[PDB]
């Protein structure tokens, strides 16, 4: 875990997402599909996209940027305490969308991208270093559900 303080800056820097959810996960999903273009495969609804320019355009791109980031933002809420809210994530990740860990990490990378490019002045190193806790726990609470379903990538 983090600190009690730890998960303070976490919160606070949160804060500056929830004034605009679709926003940041549209920029979101945007920067993992130019960095990491074979996790686009996986969308079969987003294939088609072939520029920033349309991926841009993209309703739907952001109607789902806002669902990742409603799901992210609601599981980070309860401090390490996401049982609940993870498992049904890391169900539907592992047998439905067959999602390998590595992919997870590359989502970790856009979110500290997004806040980074989006909220520079707010995200120091302090709230960079516990950014990146948070969403190492995620990851490996994750990886851990896999395990028992018995799958893993
Ligand atoms: C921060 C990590 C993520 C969160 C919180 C998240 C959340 C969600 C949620 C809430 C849904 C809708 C319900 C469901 O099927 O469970 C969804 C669907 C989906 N997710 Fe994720 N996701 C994450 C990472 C990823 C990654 C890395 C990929 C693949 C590169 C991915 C692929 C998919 C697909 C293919 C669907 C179905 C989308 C569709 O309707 O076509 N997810 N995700």
């Amino acid at each position: 875990g983090l600190s009690d303080g730890e998960w303070q800056l976490v919160l606070n820097v949160w804060g500056k997402v929830e004034a605009d959810v679709a926003g940041h996960g549209q920029e979101v999903l945007i920067r993992l599909f130019k960095g990491h273009p074979e996790t686009l495969e996986k969308f079969d609804s987003f294939k088609h996209l072939k520029s920033e320019d349309e991926m841009k355009a993209s309703e739907d791109l952001k109607k789902h940027g806002n669902t990742v980031l409603t799901a992210l933002g609601g599981i980070l809420k309860k401090k390490g305490h996401h049982e609940a809210e993870l498992t049904p994530l890391a169900q539907s990740h592992a047998t439905k969308h067959k999602i390998p860990v590595k992919y997870l990490e590359f989502i970790s990378e856009a979110i500290i991208q997004v806040l980074q490019s989006k909220h520079p002045g707010d995200f120091g190193a302090d709230a960079q270093g516990a950014m990146s806790k948070a969403l190492e726990l995620f990851r490996n609470d994750m990886a851990a559900k896999y395990k028992e379903l018995g799958f893993q990538g």
